[PDB]
């Protein structure tokens, strides 16, 4: 019972196939792939779903022999127009019931050549392909085996052919035309028995409506209760008894085929054959059966000889009631009835009709509603967009591109029928808004950065056609930028300089790049590293599998986590390329620039070397080391100070104190190791280097900290 995850794959693969024929417009059938798809899994309840896809496959349009599948949304206006006495409820009602009850006929006549190609000796058929000789033939069968009728019961023969049997298996397998056409060929014989008959039969298959005449429906109703509704038992051939309350829509009441050997399949064909459509402006005297009396009929069938919950059924037989639910219309419910036992099944096949337009949405302003919920009118609605959000909730983490394929299908309400063009997508949107923000999935998502580095396309925006105009750009950025403030404002850099950038604020990424590098350079000697939290790689397998890269393909794979080599690589990109070269402002591009600097002179102080790191901060040319002690010159360097950037002045201190440390400790390693009025020279330089930054941080009382001069001295 674990093929569940096993399951989810497979028809989440297909979601991925399905959205991308969208997408270009590539053909593409949701139905017929999602019943293959039940077919193959072997689950218990398993043919009920495959048989109420392939319903309303029929009941739609959706043909792949014939290449012909509706449009998205096709019904969709024609659904939900809420006044339930228009010309647009009125023609989705019939179009329920015409494809329903070709289904229905469709079904028994595939039962039917298989029987046939099950005895190929004992149904005897020639070459000719006639509707008619298959009946006869299966009929020549039914008795063969026995199961026509109980033996005792008298029925009506010519040429030892049972005609009544004969018309009723055509009525049964949808062929009313050739059903008459078999009348007519016959009239010669019918006159005998039942001269009535042919003028009915004949105004059944002329009429689109398959109804009758007046005159003929009440001689008719007549015929059928004088001598054959109230007669003597057994008499009266079962088959016209049947065929009389087909064409005449006699004994609408009692809807029971109480002579033949019918199972619930033929029951089902008769409570939807005998269903027709009343224009609501009459008054239906008679009560003419009609879609809604036979949804009632249903809806009484499962409280009676079904079950409410996944406890109370055990057989595994809630298939059936789903089944039956799908035939009548019924989807808002049905897969209400249908989440507990197979939550699963439950969602692809709510995915399939929204795609076609006939679950009816909840409006997007009550989103918190159970699943299922009634109309201001007491119209049904499932929460289809919140329905996704909990079962999105079971592989979100380690496959969100899958979840966001789920994801964009809350975009199918964005037609205008459901009362949200705007208003329906913004809950897509929402809801994609606040799926990025739970996750640092950034690389995948909204996307990636190669060296150039030109955006390799996410995810989000990759699917960007299903969502806006088709350039969808406008709400791309609007979810990055806001996704980056959250994440600058949590410290996450590595997050928001990858965000920021893809934005293509160039000049903000750099702002926390220097920033994180200022408190870098910031800390005192030999204390614990910085270290920042990475990015959420793209493609990730430990052991065997390398994918589509190796680390250093993009920064998704580079493992950065110190502020050193981020700043690095971002100014490593940035500089060596021109165009974004000149969207990044002069004070923060040379504010980073000096930083990347400060940070090798830490690390030469670090290590101990003085002289080379003395050169360093000489070609900074911040200080007055060059002053040679004149102060004049010490003046003008001082004069400069306001123009340095915030993450760079306040880590002078630091490299005032720095650059003494080198002055003396090469003077000290002077006095040693080294001609020597040469080294006496460089020796009262380095101590006049010392002395010239002394005055350097004392014309500076304001802007600089209060005790760096006497700390200065101290140690020059």
């Amino acid at each position: 019972d674990r093929f569940l995850r096993e399951k989810q794959a497979k028809l989440a693969e297909k979601i991925r196939e399905f959205n991308d024929a969208r997408q270009r417009g590539t053909p593409f059938y949701i139905c017929r792939d999602l019943a293959d798809l039940e077919s193959k899994s072997g689950d218990r309840h398993g043919p009920h779903i495959v048989e109420a896809y392939r319903a309303v496959m029929e009941m739609v349009g959706e043909h792949p022999d014939a290449g012909e599948a509706p449009r998205e949304r096709q019904f969709a206006k024609m659904y939900l127009d809420p006044n339930t006495q228009s010309a647009n409820a009125l023609a989705m009602r019939k179009q329920i019931l015409k494809g329903a009850t070709t289904f229905l006929e469709k079904q028994f006549w595939n039962e039917v050549n298989s029987l046939i190609a099950k005895y190929p000796q004992d149904a005897n058929l020639g070459g000719l392909p006639d509707v008619v000789s298959k009946i006869k033939a299966y009929i020549r069968l039914r008795i063969a085996r026995k199961t026509l009728v109980p033996d005792n019961v008298e029925l009506q023969q010519i040429n030892g052919e049972y005609v009544w049997a004969i018309v009723f298996y055509l009525l049964r397998a949808g062929f009313v035309t050739e059903a008459a056409q078999y009348v007519n060929s016959n009239q010669a014989h019918f006159r005998a028995i039942d001269r009535t008959f042919s003028g009915y039969i004949n105004s059944y298959a002329s009429s689109e409506e398959r109804r009758l005449k007046r005159q003929m429906q009440d001689r008719c109703m007549s015929e059928y209760n004088q001598r054959i509704r109230n007669a003597p038992e057994g008499s009266i051939d079962p088959f016209r008894m049947a065929c009389y309350k087909i064409i005449g829509r006699c004994d609408l009441s009692n809807r029971s085929l109480d002579g033949l050997q019918t199972d619930v399949n033929d029951w089902i064909w008769l409570q939807f054959n005998l269903a027709r459509e009343t224009d609501r402006s009459l008054e239906l005297a008679g009560e003419s059966y009609g879609l809604a009396e036979l949804q009632a009929s249903i809806r009484e069938i499962g409280l009676k000889h079904f079950p409410k919950t996944a406890a109370e059924d055990t057989n595994g037989s809630f298939g059936m009631f789903f089944y039956l639910q799908i035939l009548a219309g019924m989807f808002e419910q049905a897969i209400a009835y249908l989440y507990p036992f197979s939550y699963v099944d439950a969602v692809h096949f709510a995915i399939a009709l929204t795609y076609y337009g006939l679950l009816r949405p909840v409006d997007a302003a009550s989103a918190g509603n159970e699943l299922l919920s009634h109309n201001t009118r007491s119209m049904p609605q499932i929460n289809f967009g919140r329905m996704l959000g909990y079962y999105t909730r079971d592989f979100r983490a380690a496959n969100p591109a899958a979840a966001v394929d789920y994801l964009v299908l809350i975009c199918l309400n964005a037609d205008e029928a459901a009362g949200g063009q705007q208003a329906q997508a913004a809950l897509c949107h929402e809801a994609l808004r606040e799926l990025v923000l739970e996750s640092r999935e950034f690389s995948r998502l909204i996307g990636d950065i190669r060296p150039d580095g030109r955006r390799i396309r996410g995810v989000i925006e990759e699917r960007g056609p299903l969502i806006a105009l088709g350039q969808e750009d406008d709400f791309i950025r609007t979810i990055t930028l806001q996704a980056a403030s959250f994440a600058d404002d949590n410290g996450r850099t590595t997050d928001a300089v990858l965000l920021y950038h893809l934005a293509e604020d160039y000049d903000t990424v750099v702002s926390i790049v220097s920033r994180a590098l200022s408190e870098a350079i910031s800390l005192e000697i030999g204390e614990d590293p910085m270290r920042l939290i990475p990015v959420k790689p793209r493609v990730t397998n430990a052991e065997g599998q390398v994918e589509e890269a190796a680390p250093g393909s993009s920064l998704s794979l580079a493992a950065i986590d110190d502020p050193v080599e981020l700043a690095k690589a971002m100014m490593g990109m940035y500089e060596r390329d021109h165009m974004f070269w000149q969207k990044i402002r002069e004070p923060n591009r040379v504010a980073c620039s000096v930083l990347l600097q400060m940070a090798d002179i830490k690390s030469l102080v670090e290590q101990g070397r003085w002289a080379e790191c003395l050169d360093k901060i000489r070609a900074l040319d911040i200080l007055p080391l060059t002053a040679r002690g004149d102060p004049g010159t010490i003046r003008s360097y001082a004069a400069r100070f306001p123009s340095l950037a915030q993450p760079v002045a306040i880590n002078v201190p630091n490299l005032l104190m720095w650059t003494v440390l080198c002055c003396m400790r090469q003077r000290e390693r002077l006095a040693g190791g080294q001609n020597e009025s040469t080294a006496r020279l460089m020796m009262d330089e380095l101590k006049q280097m010392t002395v010239d930054l002394m005055a350097y941080t004392s014309q500076l009382r304001y802007r600089l900290p209060p005790h760096l001069h006497e700390a200065l001295a101290r140690a020059s």
